[PDB]
């Protein structure tokens, strides 16, 4: 039984934060893709193009969709572009089941990088042959999600319409001028755009997601018999630390690990009830976390 | 029993719109090719060269011909040019049946791109060896359709005769000056030219074809128990939207999907009789489609 | 029983027109080659170098010789130069029979193109190793015919002797200065030169050959129950049309096909005795061919 | 039973000298990695980035960790970058056991060398695909330690904070400006930095380690029945000799071998109790080592 | 039983003309090589370096030696330089018999071409590894003959000693300055030099050799029942014709074939006793050869 | 039973002349390497770096060591740098015995050539991976001897210390500045240096070695029943001849062969007691060698 786009967007809220619009677009595009396959067509390729800054959650979204639909997923990088190698990999994680491999999803990262603005354009066209569809499996059935930051894109759109509000006005012609070929863009009808993650959102990233850092460590400490408590001040501190380094959400783990290093070192050598991480432990880094016996 | 060129052109009208002349040329060229094969020659290679703007329907035509004659078809891109790889692929979709693979059709896209005006010319000659004919299958039997936009071609013809009226005056020498070698052009006797698709034709593209967008979605909505109605105003609106973006017919799906996004999102969560898409839903994009219970 | 050079030249007159001298040279060279093989040598390599403008009939001659002697034939292009690949191909069309593959003929096209005037010279020498002879088959036994237009050749010969009369004065040293290495030319003792095909010869090309265009179409129409009649005016018209385009004999089919397009389209939908193609049908292209019921 | 980070750092003191902080960081990072694997996650990649001058003991540390945890180890050089070849090698030393190969450790040397400040960045991204995880083994499970000297790094950090004290202030953004891509650095949360080895430490290097030079030779002489005695003066002499040549600890063996050459030459031809190496034997090199019968 | 150098030089006189000195050098070098092998060494590599103008008979000599000693022979071109490929080829013509393949001879042509005066020097060294000796066969046993024209060599020798008299003064240092590496020249102890073939020698080339042109054709005509007679005037005429074209002995066949073309054409269509070729038939080319019934 | 360094140096005196110091260094380094292996370590890699002019006897030494210890030996050229190919070759001459192949010796020639002063440095590092140790055989066990002339080395050492006396002052830092990477030099602790062979030594080279030229020929003549006598004058003459050509010891065979050519030619055709080579036979080359019946 296929999950309504509602159920899809709902489950996406459990792994990714914000980007509600993009999650609606993806939810619909996805539902329609598998709704179209399960009825043997008779229809739209329904291929998707994700346009959002780095560390916005594009890859996470693609993966999440795959899991939510218990469907064979595989990544690939447009820079390393062998095109059929992606397919054999999809079969590898699919137990070599042709049909289940056709229901699969394929995420291509850094698409904006192959925009000729020779070999690059050649890749667009070579990969394009897949998008259409031709191991004996056909690539017509599999859904394609093409991520990318598209740096210069924010500019071309502005030179026409006259960041989020600007990416909403995105048009296929903007992608053309950017460096993508028409025949390639025409294969990516569904364009979902993500916003740059907010700073408070950072805190939500450390908390809300079912795989948030705090939850992982609270679990690591949990199998130690110890309860880890992150005070909101500490979480805000981590957010700021991450912003000052411009590392976005990618530089969150590098902060938490460094903050809980000493504590995780001599933790198994202790007997106490819980450890409490205050802001003083993060920002200053000089103060040791509160210990409770 | 071979279908008369009439039957062929007739069935081509069911997938492609306009290009009636090109469909006559293709119909004849095709009929003669398979009429020549089924009589074991004793004759003309009867190979075809499609010359039309991008998104004119060249690829669609080639595919359509293949299906109409239940004959093994395969594409290939002149830019990615391994030459025999195309053949093995033709055998892949042919169940490795030598004879049926010889009856096959092969479409080569972006031929105008390999026109030297070194490696490019080398490809013309390498691919030329196939056109003639030499797995054990011979490539003499298979029909070759070479598509291409031929941008500069419109110019050279003008510098001689002194867009459609100009492409009709096309001559093998024009292709020579364009960048094609004589021995290669002499293998493509049949030259069918397509016109740039008209704007009203756009509307016909959304309606007439048996795989038109409207029909696909009406079907997607149909298995939902809902009847989708496209008012002509909405279709004209879509046409205009596509023209303003210069994306031609390639930018039609990107419009329809965006227009039916919200509706397809919360459709499975509703119970009503039919949805009616008005022009207000397309152009303005602000108005939601009419809902009927 | 080996055919006397007379019988050979006689049968060559049935496929190729003119080039009588070249056909004498080839006839002798060929007879001597197979007369030398059938007696296990004890002798001259008797390898041949064809020098004639494009579309003169070099390839046709080579093929014709092969068929006339029921001997395994295969082509190859000096531009695509893997050298032993030609051999395996010769075995492919020979049922992998070593001896019959040694009796084979090998035509190398565009030899004049590999004349260094690095890699090119390297090909001359690599291919030279074959010419001498070394799968287990030896390439000493097989006859080598190396075609080529040799554009600049007409000039060097003139700078020495001081087009046909000039190509008759051809000397190994002329080929040296052209761009061929001595050790390579010394392997091609037999040099047959062809003349540029005459305009009236064009008409003869449309008629005389046993595979002439007129005969093929008269046959295509023949299995339709219809008799096709080409009036000499129409044939002369076709000749002129071909000359104005400088496409030589390569641009003949492209004319005839275009002329019989409409007629072949609605032919199977008619019931009449014969169609007669007049000059008005070719030159003007406006007049439809005479129809007789 | 997993060894507490204490036990880990303790055993690391038996092979590597100094770098106590780095050994704490590595100990924790390691303990957490295998503590996370043995509980089937539910967590942090816990990948490590070693930043220390050449001959600081980075490679030694990685190897030591591997042995201490009886886990399949393999090296690889970022300059020679085939990416999956490292994996097959890890399987080679793992008896092709998928699970045990997933518990493995992989050290990548000269990471600072691939910092683009095209192909280099491509390697970062290609290797990045491994770090994440995709033979059928998944590379997500295996721990990655990326060594490197990072010459210019000492500078960029200084241009921000305004050698050890400077490397302690290291930040992900410093690595960014250095030449590493964000998505790559975000995969290396754990950053352990080593100091340039001290000169007295040199003496400790010749003595303390369980594989110290003195111990090896004392053993080589030991199976000769002879006791080798290194006087502290000789060890200090060796230290100085090594410093004057700037060869660091890499130029220690080249000194000891040269010092014990003559003695090891005519040793098996003697009968005595022990040989004693004085400073006079090292610095001067003129004096022969004390011999005792 | 090994043939004395006398017997060797004697048999060499039956295929090659002149170059008596070179034939003495080769005879000795060869006798010593196989005299050294048949006694399992205990000695000199006894490798040979042929230095003579093109078409002097270097390749012919090497081949002749091989046949005379019923030993597996194979050629190779220094320009096409895969090094072990030569070996597998030697095994191909040796029935894959290791020992008999070790007794083999290997001729390398155009050695003077690989003289660096990067890749070239690399080939010298790569091929050098063979010369020394390392399929399981060892290349130490096989004799190496390295031919070459060495154009500039005639000059360097002159700049030192201060063409035949000059090539006799050849020294290893001359080859060094020419472009050969010392370690390579030291592997070619035996240096045999050939003179530029004389013009009267040309006539001897057409007569004396057991494979002379006259003998081949007299045989071709012989199996026709006809006796071919070459008058000395005709042979001298052929010699002159060849000299005027500077094609040396390589341009002899190209003359004889052209002279006997017409006659060999209508020969099988005649009944007569013998044909006699006079000078008038060659030089003038206008007069037909004398026919006798 | 392992041979004491004395026995080793003693046997080395039977093949190589002079270089006594280098033979002591090699003897020790070797003894220690196999003394360390036969005791399963517990120790020093004990890898060797030969530094001597071309034709000094580096390769000869390496080979000699291998034979003396009945251990699998194989060469390799740093210029041709596939790295594991050397290993498979070592297994080829080792009957594919893993253990015996680990006891093997590997000589790398022209190491000084790969000194970057990109690909070159890459080879140093790739080959470095072997030196350390990782077919299933480990390369840690096998001994590595890296030869090389190191031309510029004589200079850098001079610019520091302020040819033999200079090469004795060699230091790892000198090799660094030369073009070798630290991590590579640290793997070659044992540095043995050879002197340029003396002119009188040349005579000793023709006499002393158990494979000296004189002994080989005296043996070649010996199986002829003839005694060959080299008068010291002739040997000195050969020495001078070799020096005038600067070919060193590499140009000795090229002299002796040329001197005994005629004599070896008509030797098997004679019956006499002995031939005596005087100086007149060598220098003048005009006088024939004394013959005694």
């Amino acid at each position: 039984a296929l999950p309504t786009p509602h159920e899809i967007r709902n489950h996406l809220d459990d792994y990714v934060i914000g980007q509600e619009q993009a999650k609606k677009v993806l939810a619909v595009a996805v539902y329609n893709h598998y709704k179209r396959l399960r009825n043997g067509d008779t229809l739209g390729k329904s291929n998707i193009l994700l346009i959002g800054p780095t560390g916005s959650g594009k890859t996470l979204l693609a993966e999440t969709l795959a899991r939510l639909l218990d469907v064979p997923f595989t990544m690939a990088d447009a820079t390393t572009l062998d095109v059929e190698n992606i397919i054999q990999k999809l079969l590898q994680k699919c137990d070599y089941d042709v049909q289940k491999a056709q229901r699969g999803i394929v995420y291509i990262d850094e698409i904006d990088k192959i925009s000729r603005k020779v070999s690059g354009e050649g890749v667009q066209q070579a990969l394009l042959k897949l998008i259409e569809g031709t191991l004996q499996v056909d690539t017509s059935k599999i859904l394609f999600i093409c991520g990318g930051a598209f740096a210069g894109l924010d500019k071309v759109i502005s030179h026409r319409v006259e960041e989020g509000e600007l990416l909403a006005q995105v048009e296929p012609e903007d992608l053309i001028k950017f460096g993508l070929i028409p025949e390639f863009i025409g294969r990516l009808p569904v364009v979902a755009t993500l916003n740059e993650l907010s700073e408070e959102a950072l805190i939500q990233i450390l908390k809300e997601p079912k795989n948030a850092l705090t939850k992982q460590y609270q679990a690591l400490f949990n199998l130690e018999g110890v309860d880890l408590e992150f005070r909101d001040e500490a979480l805000d501190a981590i957010a700021k630390k991450a912003m000052a380094r411009k590392t976005g959400a990618r530089g969150l783990r590098s902060i938490v690990e460094a903050a809980l290093l000493d504590t995780m070192y001599d933790l198994p050598s202790m007997e106490d009830v819980e450890k409490v991480v205050i802001d003083e432990s993060v920002i200053d880094g000089q103060s040791e976390p509160l210990l409770i016996y």
